[PDB]
């Protein structure tokens, strides 16, 4: 099975490197659109022409599925992908939905959504949560983790400070947060550490993973055992630092 | 006279600012590439070709010449676009280096350099101050001062720890410190009060503004109101903003 991850840029990897783990693909094609990244900062009709012009990259390889690993792109492009596309696309919210669903009985229960300007303006998050019953949801836009966390900030007072600034002006006592957005994950642990230090929460909130939640899905939905080849074929592309993109691969990915 | 201006984004209004203000042109067609900013965190052989770019979108527009507001673009691509263009193509980068030679005698007057990644990493200030006769230039890639900046984080905590971050390391306190970002003036007196903060200096540090350098040299070389804004992003987002902070 050959299929292929798109995603703004390098942010994908955070998606990636679940896929590989769990061995649901024998070849992976990975597109970032790193002449172009952040999505995250634009409005919907630049981000779904950009969604649609990655279908066109992908044309000549083949692919028998498409996963958009970008949380932007699944919450502004991925409908109007779906649209125009012959085979099946995959985004990273519905997913996280669903793994939400299945952990998460309170409908009381605080969600917190973070993401991007454009994820959380979307709300492609608050309504699928309240289609499915939820009714304690609460979003942010925490745009600056994606810069800081490209420029390896990953720890030390510039990170907190510009959490404080973000997770200050909380009124809640969030039981889960959803890492939104491709960069997070890199920073989950400094994020629950933040709020087990800044607020009394009796015990750490559940984190939900785009990465891990797609696999969960991608399992189920289409019958997946992870029996795939143990070390797959997976290429790099981009529309720009493609060089330095195949360098991250070998040097975060092994590959 | 009719010109264009150029710039990733709506960064360039701190140029186009400077622009209205002296009253130089009839008539302005402002584009930016808002679908593809920032410029500055991507490797030269694409800016190169955003440059290019740039180009065609002006064709239709018969302007009588070029300004590009992106420092960013000016460092890397302005080499290029003028190869392939008729019209005059004036960047942000050489009208500095005129204006520092004018306001600073002393070569030894220790210079700071700030911009994008892609900028600094060019050397495009340094060459052109080091063949002017300067003999103490420093850089700096303040890269997050951008974002920062385009969220409105023009104040407080999180400014002051993000100057304090990249300033901190500096070893040499400097003297005129060059805005080479879009961006930077908006943060001006920030800059200039983390220096009055941190050292003890009778007078502030001599900033350098694309936009007043570029005037001064346009009136010079020129010896020099509609307006209409493009963008490959969201173009009426950008009329917006003008309609905001330009009036127009
Ligand atoms: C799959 C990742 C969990 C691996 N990984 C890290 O574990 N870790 C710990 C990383 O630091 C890492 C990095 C990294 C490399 C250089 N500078 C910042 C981040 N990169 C490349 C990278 C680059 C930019 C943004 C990214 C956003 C989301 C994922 C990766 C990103 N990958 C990193
Ligand atoms: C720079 C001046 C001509 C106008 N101006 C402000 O004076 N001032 C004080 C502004 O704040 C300003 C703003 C602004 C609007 C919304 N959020 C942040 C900045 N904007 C729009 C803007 C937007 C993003 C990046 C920009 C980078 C450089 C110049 C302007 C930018 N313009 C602002
Ligand atoms: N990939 C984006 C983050 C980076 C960007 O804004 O392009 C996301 O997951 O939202
Ligand atoms: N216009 C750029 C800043 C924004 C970008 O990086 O594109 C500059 O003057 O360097």
């Amino acid at each position: 099975m050959k299929i292929g991850v798109f995603d703004s840029g390098v942010g994908g990897f955070s998606v990636l490197k679940s896929l590989l783990k769990a061995r649901l693909f024998d070849e992976i094609i990975y597109y970032g659109d790193s002449a172009r990244v952040p999505y995250g900062t634009k409005d919907p009709t630049t981000i779904k022409q950009f969604g649609l012009e990655a279908l066109d990259f992908f044309k000549p390889h083949e692919i028998e599925l498409l996963i958009v690993a970008c949380n932007t792109a699944s919450a502004l492009a991925l409908e109007e992908m779906q649209k125009y596309s012959k085979i099946p696309i995959v985004g990273v919210i519905e997913p996280s939905i669903l793994a939400i669903k299945r952990q998460v009985e309170d409908k009381n229960a605080p969600i917190l959504v973070l993401g991007t300007k454009a994820t959380i303006q979307s709300n492609a998050y608050d309504n699928a949560l309240k289609q499915q019953g939820y009714l304690n949801i609460s979003h942010l836009a925490t745009s600056l983790f994606v810069p800081l966390i490209e420029e390896s900030i990953l720890e030390g007072e510039l990170l907190e400070t510009c959490m404080h600034y973000y997770f200050t002006p909380l009124e809640i006592l969030p039981e889960v947060i959803i890492l939104g957005c491709t960069h997070f994950p890199l920073i989950a642990q400094k994020i629950e550490g933040y709020f087990m230090g800044h607020f009394a929460l009796p015990t750490p909130p559940l984190l939900i993973h785009s990465g891990d939640a797609i696999v969960e899905y991608l399992q189920q939905k289409y019958a997946l055992k992870n029996n795939a080849c143990t070390f797959p074929k997976v290429e790099f592309h981009a529309s720009g630092d493609v060089i330095w993109l195949e360098r991250q691969a070998k040097e975060w990915l092994k590959l």
